[PDB]
């Protein structure tokens, strides 16, 4: 009943979950005021680059030297790391003193002190042979500019040494060291304790992304995004964030929370008007934040009778141990008798329920307002993962929270109730910051053991200008072998023959059908040509599909059907009666024996149409076009869609001898002298070659180059060892070379913590739409995280940065491999002229030429720097697919 007397009384510390809330949004309005750059020099809660920028994997090896210092005494660790699976760490340490001598002396005396001591040290410990890393810890406040530079900005706790306070420690604990000559030290990190509480905590558990200290001190530290941190440059990655949040509310944030008590403790301090958080919160202030609620209450007469004691009344004489054990005890309000009583008081009952209940008041304010706080720390951690669902582990030390008998309790059920929605875990650090600076050297290496693990599978899709002018002049042995009539049946770059002899001029005019066949879905297109200068060319298309009953039917029903809608279109179009010149873009592997003579070898793509295989293709269509009666259209010619390709470029730029599409395929096509054709007799004239070049390297030839990533896609391809020179520069290939790469990355702990998704291991996931984005993506790399969540994969900012670099390095290759082939088309059309300096232009089409961000540049300098003497400008066609074959019959009909 003295309770309810009690808590009415401080009713302002007895705080709802709507308080704490509410100072949750505070907290994070004060989190963003310091990580920005306008707000961050006013902002009282200063949020602090570490420069730490990961927490452990777990596979971190290494001896690594630590230094704690904390004042009067310092400590100097070894830790032994072993990636063995167990992640039991091996320790040593012994605490040097450093006598009032020293302390009030000269800088560069107390670091020789404490280089001193190190080599003590490592002469003790065996190991002053060893070049070490370190390994620093010391709390004093600093200016941190980089991992191994912070400045001093004042000593505490009795440190008078002069030439220390704005300068860099790191140099004075270096040069000291260079001074002694026997030792040497490899990297430095400066870690505050509870980056230091994290790093260490980290170690075992993997998903602990925030330290926390309540100490007699207090402050926290997590993970945050570089996108978020305007003090540092760039928009990549992680970095930790020391918070510093015992100053929060020292601008007067949370002074409506702060009661008088809170306010006379801070008048009372040594620092006045700083660090209020921590005075709510911590070890230090917590017991005496009792002190004065008792003399309060008894100048009131509600204790003691009135009555006080000298003890009462002296700063410090009720201690936060005295609340541990008040609270602690089966029977309180003895141990609170016997506590008061030492005090110089004589209680009562009522007045040791009371002072029971004060403690309890007062230490559950302080696990709640901690709460509170990391409640804000835990949603933004969320925001910046992006899931509804949150697993985080926070790394935990302090005096307060270990000691204390309720407190660690009180928190863990407090956060867990403002965020339902996070799974969170706390984890104790037992050797404290000691191993955990040691810590950030660990991971500092393994960050680079990683980075260039994975940079060495790289360079095997790195290729230098010699092996790019090697695989040149591989593409023309085995062009040569193609073109002449013995070698041609064992090539696999047939170079067939395309029968289109005749490039444009001003002169074509008039109205051109065009049927694109290959796949369910053709297209009719009707194209009309303006000839002289300027005018150009206008198309209309439409859409068609081929039933699923057709084309599993006969083959005389397919090309009725096809019929039909050309039938449909030109009445579409208003032209129905209108007899016209027809060009055929037909898609299938096919020997073409004259320009309208092409035999379907075999059907593909899932068209079962019987009476079709080994039968012209252009009989078979107009043979359909007697049939419709009356129906007469003339079908001149059938082409390649490369070769469409390059008439369509033919139209706007006289000097176009050359096509080329880089497509869900590959391939390129030039107009070559009759002279070299051998399967074609005469040798008067120039002639157009369809390479079908996307069979470069089936023999073998390329087999030096080819990764074993590249022969994991050739090995699952519905067409094994047959294509490859596609399956490295195109299409669907490009994306499956890449997932394969992050496949093995991912199996050697470099890549996604070590674990594949079975939504990693589907294929076809990466479309080369997505790498075009991902390529294009920059800054805060927002666009490629996002692309990630949306195939079902881990975004996390690290995962990101290896993804983009292994598209970047993936697609690099395809297109220096492409000019390289593109250099070797135009050094031959040089050298069967005799011509030295010749001017070429390549007309391309294709959905990544044009889509990739950097791809056709990329290709545009490697036949640059691989053909010096060629000229070459490269148009951009734009549905020479269908488009071009309507154009091949224009020229047709010129004759
Ligand atoms: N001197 C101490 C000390 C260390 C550890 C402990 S402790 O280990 O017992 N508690 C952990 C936390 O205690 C304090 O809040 C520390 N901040 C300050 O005292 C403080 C106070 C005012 C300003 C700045 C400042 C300013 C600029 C840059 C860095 C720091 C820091 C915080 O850095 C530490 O992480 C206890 C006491
Ligand atoms: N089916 C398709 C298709 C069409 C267009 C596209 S595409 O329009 O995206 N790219 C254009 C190029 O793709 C591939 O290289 C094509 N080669 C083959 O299909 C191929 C594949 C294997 C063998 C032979 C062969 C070899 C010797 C003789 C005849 C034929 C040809 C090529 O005809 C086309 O020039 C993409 C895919």
């Amino acid at each position: 009943d003295q309770v309810q007397k009690v808590d009415q009384y401080l009713y302002h510390m007895r705080l709802s979950d709507e308080t704490l809330l509410e100072i949750s949004k505070r907290f994070r309005k004060e989190m963003e005021k310091g990580l920005g750059a306008t707000t961050h020099p006013t902002a009282a809660v200063k949020m602090l680059p570490t420069f730490v920028r990961s927490t452990p994997d777990g596979t971190e090896h290494g001896e690594f030297l630590a230094l704690d210092l904390g004042g009067t005494n310092f400590r100097v660790l070894w830790v032994k790391v072993t990636d063995n699976g167990l992640q039991k760490v091996e320790m040593e340490n012994q605490i040097y003193a450093i006598p009032e001598d020293i302390m009030r002396g000269s800088g560069t005396q107390l670091f020789d002190h404490i280089a001193e001591c190190l080599a003590n040290f490592m002469d003790k410990l065996q190991i002053k042979d060893k070049k070490l890393p370190l390994g620093f810890t010391f709390s004093f406040p600093c200016h941190q500019t980089k991992l191994d530079e912070s400045f001093l900005v004042s000593w505490t706790k009795g440190f008078k040494s002069s030439g220390v306070e704005g300068r860099d420690v790191v140099a004075l604990i270096r040069k000291a060291i260079q001074r002694r000559g026997d030792f040497d030290i490899d990297i430095v990190a400066v870690v505050n304790d509870t980056v230091g509480t994290m790093m260490t905590c980290g170690y075992d558990d993997h998903n602990c992304e925030i330290g926390l200290i309540v100490g007699t001190g207090s402050n926290a530290c997590y993970m945050e995004e570089m996108r978020h941190i305007d003090m540092v440059e760039g928009d990549e990655g992680r970095m930790c964030i020391n918070m510093e949040w015992g100053a929060f509310g020292d601008d007067g944030s949370l002074n409506d929370i702060r009661t008088e008590f809170d306010q006379e403790i801070d008048m009372g301090s040594l620092n006045p008007g700083k660090q209020l958080f921590e005075k709510m919160i911590s070890g230090m202030y917590m017991g005496e934040l009792v002190r004065l609620i008792l003399v309060k209450m008894a100048k009131e007469e509600l204790l003691f009778g009135g009555k006080l004691s000298p003890e009462l009344l002296n700063t410090g004489r009720f201690e936060t141990k005295d609340i541990s054990d008040i609270e602690g005890e089966k029977d309180g309000i003895r141990k609170a008798r016997e506590v008061l009583m030492r005090l110089g008081l004589d209680p009562t009952q009522e007045d040791c329920v009371a002072t029971h209940r004060i403690c309890q008041i007062v230490s559950t304010r302080s696990a709640s307002l901690c709460a509170a706080t990391l409640a804000a720390v835990l949603q933004r951690i969320k925001e910046n993962k992006g899931e509804e669902r949150l697993r985080s582990t926070i790394g935990v030390d302090g005096s307060v929270y270990k000691k204390h008998p309720h407190f660690a309790k009180r928190l863990h059920k407090t956060v867990r109730r403002l965020v339902p929605g996070c799974d969170v875990r706390f984890l104790r650090s037992e050797d404290g910051s000691g191993k955990g600076a040691a810590m950030v050297t660990a991971v500092a290496y393994r960050l680079a053991d990683q980075h260039r693990a994975r940079q060495k599978t790289l360079e095997h899709l790195q290729l230098s200008h010699d092996q790019l002018l090697e695989v040149k002049r591989r593409m023309k042995v085995e062009m040569e072998r193609g073109l002449s009539k013995e070698t041609h049946a064992s090539a696999p770059v047939k170079m067939l023959p395309t029968y289109v002899c005749a490039t444009p001029d001003g002169t074509e005019k008039g109205d051109f059908l065009a049927l694109d066949l290959g796949g369910t879905n053709f297209r009719v297109l009707l194209v009309r040509v303006r000839n002289g200068k300027w005018g150009g060319v206008e198309m209309h298309n439409k859409i068609y599909a081929i039933p699923q009953e057709v084309m599993h039917g006969t083959g005389d029903e397919l090309f009725d059907h096809i019929v039909q809608c050309i039938a449909d279109f030109l009445e579409y179009m208003g032209m129905k009666g209108v007899s016209l010149p027809l060009g055929f873009t037909f898609s299938f592997p096919c020997q073409q024996n004259s320009l309208d003579e092409s035999i379907l070898l075999k059907w593909t793509k899932g068209f079962k149409a019987s009476g079709c295989e080994g039968e012209d293709v252009v009989t078979l269509l107009k043979e359909a076009i007697h049939r419709r009666e009356e129906f007469d259209l003339d079908v001149v010619a059938v082409v390649n869609d490369t070769v469409g390709t390059m008439m369509t470029c033919g139209f706007e730029d006289p000097h176009c001898e050359v096509g080329l599409i880089v497509g869900t395929g590959s391939n390129a096509c030039y107009m070559e002298e009759m002279r070299n054709v051998e399967l074609v007799e005469g040798e008067e004239g120039r002639m157009c070659v369809n390479m079908e070049w996307g069979a470069f390297g089936d023999n073998g030839c390329l087999d030096d180059f080819r990764t074993e990533f590249d022969v994991a896609v050739d090995e699952l391809s519905l067409n094994p060892g047959k294509q490859r020179f596609e399956k490295m520069i195109s299409g669907m290939y490009l994306g499956e070379i890449v997932r394969n790469i992050l496949i093995d990355f991912t199996k050697r702990g470099l890549l996604f913590r070590g674990r594949i998704s079975e939504r990693l291991k589907t294929r076809g996931i990466f479309e080369t739409k997505f790498l075009s984005q991902i390529e294009s993506d920059c800054l805060a790399l927002l666009q490629v995280r996002a692309i990630l969540q949306h195939l079902g994969l881990e975004s996390t900012c690290d995962d990101s940065i290896i993804v983009k670099e292994v598209c970047t390095v993936v697609a690099r290759r395809a297109a220096q491999l492409c000019g390289a082939g593109m250099a070797a088309v135009v050094d031959r059309i040089r050298e069967n002229r005799g011509l030295d300096a010749l001017k070429v232009t390549v007309g391309v089409d294709g959905t990544l030429y044009k889509l990739h961000p950097h791809f056709a540049k990329v290709m545009h300098e490697t036949v640059k720097d691989l053909a010096p003497k060629c000229d070459v400008s490269f148009l951009q066609s734009e549905d020479g697919s269908g488009k071009g074959a309507a154009l091949i019959t224009a020229v047709a009909c010129r004759i």
